[PDB]
């Protein structure tokens, strides 16, 4: 799985697999947490399936999605 510091109003998932599913096939995504009431710690992750496609995610800390370049520290 990965995560991104996307943190947007609202998570391109369709969008987002389109890139990150573009990688390779996603299971299910994940977004940021709720509340958001304590610390700065908002960001966007997501869920694959092998293992491989993080590996080079990983690889690419800093990718691009549609108009915006989220980090990406895998998770």
């Amino acid at each position: 799985k990965i995560f991104v510091g996307g943190l947007s109003p609202d998570t391109p998932e369709e969008k987002i697999r389109e890139y990150f599913g573009g990688f390779g096939e996603v299971e299910s995504i994940e977004l940021p947490m709720d509340n958001k009431t304590n610390k700065r710690r908002g960001f966007c992750f997501i869920t694959f399936k092998e293992e491989e496609p993080v590996k080079k995610i990983m690889e690419k800390k800093y990718h691009n999605v549609g108009l915006s370049k989220c980090e990406i520290k895998v998770a």
